């Protein structure tokens, strides 16, 4: 490979990171995953603009009660995937508070991709495409749907950022 990039899953519990990360790596998905035990990474090599990136992505559980993520999860990342579940408004609304939380604990200069996962369920939808694509817009970030589940836009998710985070 020409290049390693490590990119970071941020997000609220239950809302796919695990299965974006093993959709994207492994080209697996579990309807019956459990929430993740410390932080795991993974790794692919794609191309991008003609050379061979090497993509090391964390992932670790969204719940941070008792245990916070701190520096050294996001050190070196030049990336972040920003995920909620655009069938749970909640998972938006804190949206920001991963925001302060990339502001507080990762590079100034991170590449931040909005994505809302289980578009799938386009039917339960409780977050307008429009409204964070706008929202994306007004904050300087990237934004995709995907659904780890049917595979769509997942490749487009993180071959974007890769992007992005390579042409900077
Ligand atoms: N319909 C649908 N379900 C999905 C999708 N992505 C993940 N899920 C489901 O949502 C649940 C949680 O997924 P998971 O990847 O474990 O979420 P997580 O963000 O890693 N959770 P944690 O932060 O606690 O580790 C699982 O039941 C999983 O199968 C998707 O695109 N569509
Ligand atoms: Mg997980």
């Amino acid at each position: 490979y020409d290049y390693l990039f490590k990119v970071v899953l941020i997000g609220d519990s239950g809302v796919g990171k695990s299965n974006l990360l093993s959709r994207f790596t492994r080209n697996e998905f579990n309807l019956e995953s459990k929430s993740t035990i410390g932080v795991e990474f993974a790794t692919r090599s794609i191309q991008v603009d003609g050379k061979t990136i090497k993509a090391q992505i964390w992932d670790t559980a969204g719940q941070e009660r008792y245990r916070a993520i701190t520096s050294a999860y996001y050190r070196g990342a030049v990336g972040a995937l920003l995920v909620y579940d655009i069938a749970k408004h909640l998972t938006y609304e804190n949206v920001e508070r991963w925001l302060k939380e990339l502001r507080d604990h990762a590079d100034s200069n991170i590449v931040i991709m909005l994505v809302g996962n289980k578009s799938d369920l386009r039917h339960l939808r409780a977050v307008p495409t429009d409204e964070a694509r706008a929202f994306a817009e007004k904050n300087g970030l990237s934004f995709i749907e995907t659904s780890a589940l049917d595979s769509t836009n997942v490749e487009a998710a993180f071959q974007t950022i890769l992007t992005e985070i390579y042409r900077i």
